[PDB]
DNA sequence: ACGGTTTCCGCTAGAGGGCG
DNA sequence: TCGCCCTCTAGCGGAAACCG
């Protein structure tokens, strides 16, 4: 509607989106950076790329003027440093409060993800392939 | 106190969307 | 139209902070 895709359920108004989308499903990355191996689907990711050869820091932090490559990252920066009463994550599985998005995903893969790496508890030769279940076993 | 682990924090880079 | 630019999202790795 009108642009459907046909793998996954992705449709969209103009052409350009649904052929952009369908880059992202081959994996066809158009447009070379001139300067290192760095290959991007479309013009915006790669001006974007550019500033880390120029190492331009575009962005500032009205409060405290500390400088940032990306908005996103100011914006963050602002959330975290000078405001107060922001919500938190709160994992499902334990106990952890976490202040950042990723983070919590970085803590879900590992404490809460199963590695065929196991590790043996420290006081007693029964093993674990889940660090959380590890930790709270090692009792 | 001391090493390991957990959380912070700026970083690159991945998607989709609005508009002149 | 579609090229431009925007946010939101996902993870990386060094540093700092926290703990048994
Ligand atoms: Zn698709
Ligand atoms: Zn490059
Ligand atoms: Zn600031
Ligand atoms: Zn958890
Ligand atoms: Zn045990």
């Amino acid at each position: 509607k009108p642009f459907k895709c046909s793998m996954c359920d992705y449709a969209s108004v103009e052409v350009s989106k649904l052929k952009r989308h369908i880059r992202s499903h081959t994996g066809e990355r158009p447009f070379q950076c001139s300067l290192c191996s760095y290959a991007s689907r479309d013009t915006y990711k790669l001006k974007r790329h550019m500033r880390t050869h120029s190492g331009e820091k575009p962005y500032e932090c009205y409060i405290c003027h500390a400088r940032f490559t990306q908005s996103g990252t100011m914006k963050m920066h602002i959330l975290q440093k000078h405001t107060e009463n922001v919500a938190k994550f709160h994992c499902p599985h334990c106990d952890t409060v976490i202040a950042r998005k990723s983070d919590l995903g970085v803590h879900l893969r590992k404490q809460h993800s199963y590695i065929e790496q196991g590790k043996k508890c420290r006081y007693c030769d029964a093993v674990f392939h889940e660090r959380y279940a590890l930790i709270q076993h090692q009792k």
